[PDB]
DNA sequence: TCATTGAGCAAATGAGCAACACTATTCGCATATAATGGGGTTAGTGACTCTTAAGT
């Protein structure tokens, strides 16, 4: 399943507004050490073309998001690259097929190793972008309420 | 009662379109002292034929 319309613009607006918190670069570095990682592989004199939420608020929605995604790598790094960079799905879908490794398809090459085509490849982060943002929303709630 | 044939079906993947927004290309236009007639061959062909033209 997936989120409603109302939930899924405010789950949409949060994080960008958390994205554009962690791009200006004020989230403690001992705190977490993903984004710290991925906050390397940028400029420290970033522009501000969003706007920019406070400081506890953006604490509180740093922590619950390094709670509920502490498991994986790959799903936080679409994550950040989607809200905290600003990067469209498009790209991002792009360079995933320009890099991932050929896989096992199934009622189109009939069990053939090949490589994900691009319609796949922007399905699946898709996907994966609506099963964060389904581990966000009600663990969101419970850091809320 | 079960393997075999006849028919179909949800789902995953590959292809693609439609409208819109940003951006790297490309083209039209303007330079106000005065500026005012060009290079570059082929040079030890031979023989024959067809047409044009001055000469008789």
């Amino acid at each position: 399943l997936n989120l409603t319309k109302e939930q899924h613009e405010w789950l949409n607006g949060w994080l960008e507004l958390w994205g554009a918190w962690v791009y200006s670069g004020r989230l403690e570095k001992r705190m977490s050490s993903v984004i710290a990682k991925f906050m390397e592989s940028v400029e420290p004199g970033r522009v501000m073309t969003r706007p920019m939420c406070n400081d506890d608020d953006g604490m509180l929605i740093s922590q619950v998001v390094d709670s509920v995604m502490y498991i994986d790598k790959k799903a936080f790094g679409i994550l950040l690259s989607y809200y905290a960079h600003g990067s469209s799905k498009h790209a991002i879908a792009s360079y995933y097929h320009r890099v991932a490794r050929p896989r096992k398809m199934l009622c189109r090459g009939g069990g053939r190793i090949q490589k994900p085509s691009l319609a796949t490849c922007r399905r699946e982060v898709d996907e994966i972008l609506n099963a964060s943002l389904f581990m966000i929303y009600p663990v969101l709630d419970s850091a809320f309420k």
